DNA sequence: CGGGTTTTTGTTAAGGGCTGTATCACTGTTTAAGACAGGCCAGATC
DNA sequence: GATCTGGCCTGTCTTACACAGTGATACAGCCCTTAACAAAAACCCG
DNA sequence: CGGGTTTTTGTCTGGCTTCACACTTGATTTGCATCACTGTTTAAGACAGGCCAGATC
DNA sequence: GATCTGGCCTGTCTTACACAGTGATGCAAATCAAGTGTGAAGCCAGACAAAAACCCG
């Protein structure tokens, strides 16, 4: 509810005072319950011990900077960030839904008074927010951004028996309150510096504890679990830039096979994925060594746009929002280009192309009253992108040739969108994943011939992703829209809340506190108590 | 507590699913019980009618231009404004503290079922709040003013027999949570020709109602009301716009008495008060028609600075808050001054200004962690105007006799202070006020000697009121601290936590909600639930 | 008026468990509008 | 050409222009109990 | 070890009890959806010509 | 002289950077408000007779 502490204690006096019971527990009463849902709190233990990493169980809110060497004579750093350490953060996530576990594991027909080596399936994602500053008095102070690392427990099975058997899954996995909060610092996303030096820790201890298993006393008995990280939230720039890569408009486009954007106009689907980590490290070797003596033009050749050393381990995958989103935006400029009737006669002006969009957002917002929109959002993505888009759009097109190419194409496109929209396209439209292939390679096709004013080159990255890539993505990966940064792009609303309503802005307690809110609020055991009403 | 109606609702059902039973009341109970709590409710009966105001008595939230022609080819107004009609808002607060005012009848020996004229005096009070605006996007670009006209019924009074009884005083008369809200507009305080659009129908209403009786039935007997407005709650800007008189800096300096700041510093303290709003208009008329034919700068003296129609009927009074900051910053100023020593070598540049304003600031905030500021807040003023720091300063001068020469002057000061910010100096402080005429006869002279290097010409306006017409306007109103601004000016607060937090951001509804809201908040009927636990 | 009784009450101090309220460290990071007085140029004028 | 006078420009001044609200910590009451000893009306009993 | 002493149960037929509960039908409350409205661009970075300007044969 | 080439200038094109939350309406479902006599689930009757948990020769 947003409360704050004297809020709450108005309230709780009140009630009380009125009803003559106590049917609100005071403060200290709330301070104690909540001692118990932060980390640092439950005694665990590591098998074998985690290498570089402290064995303490008491590690609530470590500084993010991590004792990083801050005085006059080194690397100015004035950043403020906040942390959990990853093993005690880990394992509080755990026995948070310890009851949820266990009601899986007798759902699943499952000895309750198991200790079997659960294999834990995580997903971390960060992602940079922009101008979380305000305007606490007369002066419009600063742009100021910010920088959320964040996870969550995607999945959990077992090995029972001779197979695993999902003692857990996540009902909706990119959800404002399911994205646990992990680090929060006040640093530009493009400051490749302090980034690292602020996430080095954390992978440090992610890599520690990617091989050793965790003992845990979960309800009476200790469990055993084993994890399996994969950090797929990322979008497209932190991707090119934690993992090494030369910036979006370069001439190698696909971040998970290495083709160059020219090539990848004459052959639109037969790639595949080729871009990890273990190799990217390899080519920047190879680049910042240059064994074979070539020049920058050659040895880029020989490693692919790599002049960086990999920072994060990532996996190959498309962010699905964002892919969604640049899609519609692409699809509103080849809309003014039909306008433009550009097929025919073309290189028209800086203005011809504005008084086209002109004509298209009125077309627009008097059939649809469909608000124009200077920046490109989900939501004007999801009710642009209809059939009744182009219903409407063809009456301002004079040939109607062009209204049956783009009438296909649009159906083309609304054919394949779910099979990477949906959380799992296995059962959810298996149809529409079955057919992805000629439903796409159809795609491309008209995409090469109906308007080849804009793909004869330049083929920009998510059509290249959405057309050759999703189909092995889903055969290696289960789904394509759980694996996104939709929950951790929902948070902000909750971080400028927080740092509004609940913090102490001392620039040192007032990250703790939003933190350690932001924690709560996507804990589960309280959500287990705000949705009551669903007996 | 300044929920929502969704985190209500959330609380309302949480509580509703887990206890079993219905402690909070669903929203449309909340609604039902809040139609009647706001004005225009109840029913009410002027006798004789009101003069160009209407006869129904359910007229609450109605929009504030009161029909002000609004086209292309009238004057552009674009200020939205709501206002309750005056009538209303005055029985809606006769009938919130009807219990209250029973209670009092009660404890003064009286019937319950007494129906004297009750002589109601009530507080007016208009500021113009600035920066009420939020950055909604990108872009800090405009800031946009607002001004909320209000009142505060300050005492009520039945006349039994041969004698007036006070049947209810305000305990807290210029506090938060008292001052009721009747008009809120956004459109700056100086934008004369909209101030004057907006509060010209609330003048027309409340010179309605000051020949009448209200009629209201108040716990079974109806009883009979008549009212006495008091227009003080006016910072020194305001009264000097809406009585006709020339802006601050002028040479006609007191709002009180006519006379010339050469001759305030000339005589310090023997001044009457003789600057009504009847001989305003008389002025006015004078200098408008001008009678004897006398050119602009004779006739000036002729009306003593009145060249403007008088609009509002203000009262001769001094605020507090405003007082107490000016002369704390004019006192700060003497201490900057005194450091530098200015009396010995005269007019410095201005780099030794700075270089002193400095040297106070860091001596101040080693001394006494007074960190300085710009905006003179109350809390400045507050913690500045101490023994204690001319006992610091004092050790900044290279004098013998500066130091005794700011002691007595501090002394003095402190001595006066109490007597006009004090809620009743009658039965609070009688020997401060008994010895006020000698103490600021005492300070005039001590101005007017070892200071006479800065109070020779210029004698700033507050040390004009609060030393000559103080012991005068006690004798006339009572207290000083009670009929002030302060009661308004906090009211700010809430203001903009409405705006963002209970609002429609409708630019139409999204005013009224701010205003029917501060009135809730304002009420009384629910100040004595919230504070049940007390009793 | 008493006067044995009830019938209830008043009191002590240590230590703890609890609760309610006050206190604390801390965050804003220059005005804008108008009045009047020089002072110096700048042009009108003898 | 010398001189008298007004206009413009800065420059000082005087009124205003958003700090109470956040979580955390610290006291200050305040009741429960040991065990006994004494104390206001409440009231028949004499 | 299997046999024996606790807690704990079945157990009596009677009369008792509170209270759910039959069976309408409209006047209320309560739940959960809708609804009309609000924000009013880019900012770094890659690649490509094209023009000009200075170098070179 | 004549041309080549390299540097700077825009000029497009790529990914990215803030919309669910406000108070209001408005129908559907629930309940609930009486009627009046029912039976049903326990209550408890002092005293008596078949089982689980553990002592005991
Ligand atoms: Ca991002
Ligand atoms: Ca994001
Ligand atoms: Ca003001
Ligand atoms: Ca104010
Ligand atoms: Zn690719
Ligand atoms: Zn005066």
């Amino acid at each position: 509810t947003f409360l704050s502490c004297s809020q709450y204690h108005k309230m709780y006096r009140t009630v009380k005072a009125i009803t003559g019971r106590q049917i609100f527990q005071p403060l200290h009463a709330l301070r104690n319950a909540e001692k118990v849902l932060l980390p640092g709190y439950h005694p665990f233990e590591w098998q074998p011990p985690l290498k570089n990493v402290s064995s303490r169980t008491d590690v609530g809110i470590i500084d993010g900077l991590s004792g990083l060497a801050s005085s006059v004579d080194e690397y100015p750093v004035d950043t403020i960030a906040k942390r959990f350490r990853y093993d005690s953060a880990l394992v509080s996530a755990l026995m948070d839904m310890e009851e949820d576990i266990l009601e899986g594991m007798r759902s699943q027909d499952l000895d309750d008074y198991l200790n079997g080596p659960f294999t834990v399936v995580v997903k971390e994602s960060c992602d940079g927010m922009g101008d979380v500053s305000e305007k606490h008095g007369s002066g419009p102070a600063v742009p100021e951004k910010a920088v959320r690392f964040s996870f969550t427990v995607m999945r959990i099975t077992i090995e029972h028996g001779s197979q695993n058997v999902k003692v857990f899954e996540e009902p909706k996995p990119n959800s404002e309150l399911c994205c646990k909060p992990l680090c929060l610092m006040l640093a530009d996303e493009s400051d490749h510096e302090t980034l690292t030096a602020i996430l080095s820790p954390l992978i440090a201890e992610r890599e520690a504890m990617k091989s050793s298993e965790l003992t845990l006393e979960m309800g009476g008995i200790p469990r055993t679990f084993k994890f399996i990280f994969r950090g797929t939230g990322y979008d497209e720039k932190l991707v090119r830039e934690v993992e090494g890569l030369e910036a979006s408009g370069s001439v190698y486009i696909c971040t998970l096979c290495d083709t160059t954007r020219l090539e990848a106009s004459q052959n639109l689907v037969f790639h595949s994925i080729t871009r990890s980590h273990a190799e990217n490290l390899q080519r920047y070797e190879v680049w910042r060594s240059n064994p074979y003596h070539e020049s920058v033009e050659e040895l880029r050749d020989r490693v692919k746009g790599v002049s960086a050393k990999p920072f994060i381990e990532t996996v190959p995958s498309i962010d699905a929002l964002h892919c969604d989103i640049g899609n519609a935006a692409e699809f509103y400029k080849i809309f003014q280009l039909e306008i433009g009737e550009v097929y025919k006669h073309p290189n028209a002006s800086k203005e011809e192309r504005k008084r086209w969009q002109a004509t298209l957002d009125k077309h627009l917002r008097k059939r649809m009253n469909l608000k124009p929109i200077m920046r490109m959002n989900g939501n004007f993505a999801r009710k642009l992108m209809t059939q009744e888009t182009v219903d409407a759009v063809c009456e301002l097109i004079p040939s109607e040739e062009r209204h049956e190419a783009l009438r296909e194409l649009m159906d083309l496109y609304l054919k394949m969108k779910p099979v990477w929209r949906s959380s799992c396209p296995a059962k959810e439209c298996p149809e529409s994943l079955c057919q992805y292939s000629f439903n796409s390679q159809r795609f491309a096709e008209l995409l090469s011939t109906k308007f080849k004013y804009r793909y004869e080159g330049k083929i920009t990255n998510y059509f290249h992703k959405t057309l050759a890539h999703v189909p092995e993505i889903i055969e290696r990966d289960g789904s394509i829209g759980a694996w996104a940064s939709e929950g951790n792009q929902s948070g902000n609303k909750l971080f400028r809340r927080f740092r509004k309503m609940n913090a102490r802005q001392s620039k040192c307690y007032e990250m703790e506190d939003v933190l350690k809110h932001h924690w709560l609020y996507t804990s589960k055991y309280l959500q287990k108590f705000m949705n009551a009403h669903n007996a």
